[PDB]
């Protein structure tokens, strides 16, 4: 018995039809439907499209059957002629049985169920459903026929397209996978956004500039890179190698608090700043007066008190300097179209006082269609360690700001200056590049928290994060 | 008599062979050679490759003739058999005569001359040479055969690839055109970097988010865009619409001087800041004390005196605040691998004093292979007006910094936040988008100027700038 | 002002619609329509489809616009939005004006007019109509809308497909050209049946077996070749080199008469048998008793008197042997489904008496769908001389038999045994192969002749035969 | 451990190299090598080419590695750098182990071993060799390196191309399979000549003309069909359905003997003529005087005594009429280039006396390059029953005539007039069309028989005939 994937277009209210018609015209979705049902890995094989009599008859009489595919119509007249391109069958169960048998065992690369309302209510959440390819349409236009909600206990988002507007309607394409993933069409498999990271790492190792510094540490490097992650359906925590999510969460709440005390993190078991806060390190960069843990005026201070005179990590800076985080929140709520929604840790006057100069040195925010997007500029990007952490960090910040400002998250755009791989990390990164991505996890923030200073680690729920091993 | 294009690989010293061999192995260049000679617009037609007996014999006896193309060998034995795929001819002049005649008049889409040394010394700078496709190899390895330098009086760069390293050698692909340009292969035509701008404008007008502000001005906008321009062979001054080059030059020398006085520009006939410096404008944003022309602590001041206390445009700020431009020049010369080569106009403490907040808000520099690259972050990008000006501005800055630091320019990377087209500019921009790019101009800086403060407008030579009309 | 081609489907009665619907469903014709309008020589360029508002609205609202092509709708509301893919225009004349202008001057490879009834009545027989691509449907099902008959004074058939049956309807695809022909789509250009001959000649010269005989005459030869010619819309008299049509007609009427006297042809100025009938020739093959001109029991005798005892060319053989031609005519009229409709000149008993053994040695006839087809076996085929003559000869015989038996001609199938080119003819044949075919002529037989023995040369009308020069 | 296929070019003497060079230049074979190693079913996957260091170094330094494929070089220096496209391995066994492991488990569609002499002597006849793709070169030019003969006990021919001449050398491409066959490249799988039959049956059932006769028996029919079978490496006895080989052999020896007595076959247990020889049948067609079994002057009589006066099946016709079979044998031996090597059962004078008119009504023979070819004209072709039998019959006749005339068999060309499927056979034929062909068998004739009249059934050896079940 063969397995199948569902292809369906649906309103917010999960509606699929008006009066035996579609209450929308979307040529981009028709093309997607064509592309995903027609095209094959093997140019010799073809796909099966399984549909109800109602769906078969809905198709204009000229364009029947759906060209290029074996059209399986399910029928119950006890009235439709079988051909090379058309087969009748009594049930979904029987169609699946037939396609597991010669000649279709070899002839048919994949099987798509495409409706109508009756067949989808059965098909959608059966375990032999490998994947659902949903066109999500942002409308509430009246529908008479509905399908169930996707069962998110057993389906997880693989990919979700950048939303598009056609004929007055906003929509996107979201693939869910039942939880290999190699059953996906190649075109959908390749849409996993983790490949934007993996292809960049490959490109830097293959084609980076070779370089060196005063300690004899070596690097392969590229200059001026961009990666864009969709936050709408899933959260880009890398799956090819475990990311330190707990440290992402704790470090960001620490930044938001305005703290420059590494001991606040050390006390919680987060050691990522320990190397830049030690007696030995501070001595070694000429800060012999500075207290262990006092990083100086780094991110937290610049974000909450830009321009204030720094003294020590213990001073009360209340009402001193410019509170960029409060300013950003104010613009997002009260002037969403503003082109200066900016928060920056880059303060040339203060660099001499900092245990380390800011690397994620500025972010801009944008609002459209009720969604909050973020673009962050990273001057120095270690692909192996820092880049996956920073993707998760600014994606989280985007989600928190959207949440507190009564919006939904849009996209995170990651801009890199000097993007490098250490010569020593080339071997382990090439092992990591043999791993195939798993679906990203889904991240939910506690609805009872509405104020940027009021979060704790337990407010962030990650579901379905199972990355490849150490 | 048909026209032709040259395809050749050459060292810095313009060398093409060692001892009847190539002193390099570059599979990427062999593939380029294959791609440009083999592929056609029409899948029915084919190309002619014209070569000398020496070149014909150089080809291993197994891979003759060059498959997929009509191979025209020029011969002078008073010893080589004509076929469907091989034609002998007495001269370049005779080969060209033959291909202008049936059946080759229809059968042959384009004609490529590919050597050897004798035929290229004739072919390279004949007026029936439409274009030269040069593989430029960064080596000085001994050669016995040489071709002339490209005659830059009659050839201009169309496109030049991002340099690549293969088998220890650095190289790139540069197409020169004789000065339509529709004779170029489609693949080379499409490499003109002006299409990066034109495709972005189209994409924003087609798919931008619709928006509005408190005066009833309307926009189509996208968030998080990147364009990368090659500065190595030509200068990206847009050709589909004239760019105000003189104002680019004067404004940048003004920024470098540290001046915040718009009258310095007004006095030279540059009015681009007049709107933001007028009694009326300054009044209207609550700067009623501020003198006409006093923009406040804008780019020039932030670049030369970041962090200093601003008073008026007349004050001597010598030794006050942080001189970012001097710091950048110092790092480029003395620590080229530094990951903090940064100059920023973004100073939240000073925004209240500025006639307009900085829009081009930060640039980072990078050095590798003797080349200086720049990445600039623009928070607000009017595609119609500001973006072409700013491309020219930061490309010029990159060139000036390379010049003063004894380097050559690499790439300019343009990063956009809110990238928008005014609803009112959609009609004129769609007229502009019907224009086909002309080759970019070539920009030379006076060698006798070696200090960043010592330039004047006459130090910048632009050759071959002929943009489409108003 | 650009030129165009018409694409239309039409009944026998030249009907195109029933009640704003099509009275047929033909997926093969929809695919043809798609293929000819969509596909381009240049994979970068596209085609324009020009249509009336009525045609635009007829298209289901989902599949608008026609994907892959610039859709030009002609409108007269004094109500339809222009896009990248949709342009409104006031007239055919205005649409053509617009597509001759940038950007469409380069952007648009070819222009197709596809209806509806109003636009076609104007477009069909305008001189800027290069070609008509008609789907001819063999039905009389009621139509309410009609187009004019094709004006055969100015349009000539280029190609006509082997008829196909789909959904109970018989139809074919016929291209007419206005009388280069290089304006045709490549796919339609290549359908000219003269290429079946030209590709065979090329294949024998390129890949034939080299051979020799007892006089030192040399040949390139292949064994077991087939060519199929459509007689339904045009008559396969080769255009790349003039065929001796008058001798075809006279020789065949001579065969039909039963004559074996070469002087009957000599007396009319037809000398093709003179070489095989001369005192010298007959002596040289040991027929020293035989009269000049007496060929012996060759085609005419075998066809009308198979098995009779031959004496001389002057004897009255009335009622002697088997009259194969009368037998064939009887089966075609009275038993059309017979699998033995055969006429053969192959009589081993008689070979010793023949001036030359039969070369076109047997033909079989077939009847289906009111059409008479013929398959002829030629044991020895000179590609340069005999094969074009014999194609015309048996195509004529097929037409005459169809005419006398109240049928229409179907196909002529030419089967070759030893298919050869003389080494001496390779040079002239390679000159001939540079000629592009012109449309075949159209051949009409006098309706007042109804009996196989009653024809004369003036009964055969050839229109539009203009072959390439000597 | 993955499986592999060998790709190699070899002389008659099984030689592969001269002095580390190839003693031939064959661009057609280089293209075949490229096509079979490069192309994949899946456009995403690629192939592995496994080769010896000697083979790796033999490749000109410019065209390394073989583009488009994973190049696995086997090495034993205790000197060659691994890349994305190049992997070193210690053995064939180790290379196969590595390609069965990630990422190559998914990345690599098929594995080809391509030499040199050392690796092939191991690889050629190992059980993990699925197939051998041999270019067979008709030359005896000196070679220094040889591979073993193909072990015909375990390898059987799948397909063998029509021989081609390039650069003075005759050669062909022969695939052997180890005895699914779905491991073959799609291009080689589709070359099985049994598909020429299967595609014709499909084409007649899908597109034949519907017809009927005076008993209410129905047919689908096409007119003018050709199939060409290669006899050089295997014998075309259909595998999708068992062919009655014993009756083929007995009927043909019966034809050759000149017998018209069906009892000669009945007495041996061959009943195929019983239906046309019965008291009842002969009565029913008005031959009430004729003896049971006396078929009249049918094939055997026409072949050995064309033109003689028939009396009964018992008469001694010695020296009466024309002995076509002796004439054919004489021309094949003594005038092989003759264009009249013909044997015909078509005698219009005798049709009234025949129990059934001849259906296989004429054959012509051709000699070139030491090979005997045959073209046979069948006026009436039942695709289901008669056509497979007749293919085997005339292929056998071709083999017997080649054998007795000291030649090798070339091609059998099957020409059909009325080619039909009975409406009643459509269902069983559509079952048969689900069967995938098995390799044809190999047929050997007893060398001690040299005279056409001296054969018996035991002189014909068929090896490897295992057709699909009833």
């Amino acid at each position: 018995q063969r397995t199948y994937q569902v292809v369906v277009a649906a309103t917010k209210e999960m509606g699929i039809g008006k009066d035996g018609k579609l209450p929308w015209n979307l040529p981009t979705d028709l093309k997607f439907f064509k592309d995903i049902t027609l095209t094959t890995s093997d140019s010799s094989k073809k796909n099966a499209v399984v549909m109800g009599r109602k769906t078969w008859e809905s198709i204009p009489i000229k364009y029947r059957p759906l060209s290029g595919r074996l059209n399986v119509v399910l029928t119950r007249s006890g009235d439709i002629a079988n051909t090379e391109n058309v087969v009748t069958c009594s049930s979904v169960d029987s169609a699946l049985d037939l396609l597991a048998a010669p000649p279709y065992c070899l002839s048919i690369e994949r099987v798509f169920v495409i409706g109508g309302g009756d067949i989808l209510r059965e098909a959608l959440n059966r375990p032999s459903c490998d994947a659902i390819h949903l066109t999500e349409i942002d409308t509430s236009v009246d529908c008479d026929t509905f399908i169930p909600a996707i069962d998110t206990s057993v389906y997880q988002p693989w990919s979700s397209s950048f939303p598009v507007t056609e004929n007055g309607l906003r929509f996107c394409f979201t693939t869910f996978v039942r939880v290999k993933f190699l059953f996906l069409p190649k075109m959908v498999f390749d849409q996993h956004e983790e490949f934007l990271y993996l292809n960049m790492v490959e490109d830097i190792i293959s084609n980076g500039n070779v370089k060196n510094d005063r300690t004899g540490t070596g690097t392969l490097s590229k200059f001026g890179c961009q990666m864009k992650f969709n936050l709408r359906r899933s959260f880009p925590l890398l799956t090819t190698k475990r990311v330190f999510w707990r440290g992402v969460v704790e470090e960001l709440l620490w930044f938001i608090s305005g703290s420059t005390n590494a001991k606040v993190l050390q006390e919680k078991g987060i050691h990522i700043w320990d190397g830049n806060a030690s007696r030995e390190y501070l001595d070694g960069i000429g800060l012999t007066e500075r207290e262990e843990g006092d990083l100086g005026p780094v991110y937290g201070f610049q974000w909450r008190h830009f321009g204030a005179k720094y003294t020590d990590m213990h001073a009360d800076y209340t009402g001193q300097g410019f509170d960029q985080l409060v300013d950003v929140i104010d613009k997002i709520k009260n002037n969403p179209d503003d082109r200066r929604i900016i928060m920056s840790a880059w303060n040339p006057s203060d660099l001499k006082l900092m245990a380390l100069p800011p690397c994620h040195m500025f972010a801009q925010f944008y609002v459209a269609e009720g969604e909050l997007s973020c673009q962050m500029y990273q001057r120095s990007a270690d692909m192996g360690l820092g880049v996956p952490f920073n993707i998760a960090s600014y994606s989280l910040l985007t989600c928190m700001l959207a949440h507190v400002c009564d919006l939904v998250p849009g996209d995170f755009i990651h801009v890199l200056g000097d993007a490098h791989v250490y010569k020593t990390h080339v071997r382990p990164l090439q092992e990591q590049l043999l791993n195939l991505p798993k679906p990203f996890p889904v991240m939910k923030i506690n609805p009872e928290k509405k104020q940027i200073d009021s979060f704790v680690a337990s407010d962030f729920d990650l579901t379905g994060y199972d990355p490849h091993k150490k």
